[PDB]
């Protein structure tokens, strides 16, 4: 709530994601522009476990995304939240890779 400590990663291509049924697939296709194409995060330094960092990226990215979202006067269903979490998770992982050297 005090902000700070976050860095912003480069923009990423939205992957085609399949959700296992016809409705979520169509729903996803239609609604995905409303979900993030970037992630918020704290450096690597602060995490010795990629499995964590990813958690600290999905929830953070989504709250911050909703506050900026509440401003435009629109609302998220429960499905949006599920779909948004899943794709940002994919994104955080790619983001995690960023350092290999």
């Amino acid at each position: 709530g005090g902000l700070g400590g976050y860095m912003l990663g480069s923009a990423m291509s939205r992957p085609l994601i399949h959700f296992g049924n016809d409705y979520e697939d169509r729903y996803y296709r239609e609604n995905m522009y409303r979900y993030p194409n970037q992630v918020y995060y704290r450096p690597v330094d602060q995490y010795n476990n990629q499995n964590t960092f990813v958690h600290d990226c999905v929830n953070i990215t989504v709250k911050q995304h909703t506050v900026t979202t509440t401003t435009k006067g629109e609302n998220f269903t429960e499905t949006d939240i599920k779909m948004m979490e899943r794709v940002v998770e994919q994104m955080c992982i790619t983001q995690y890779q960023r350092e290999s050297e």
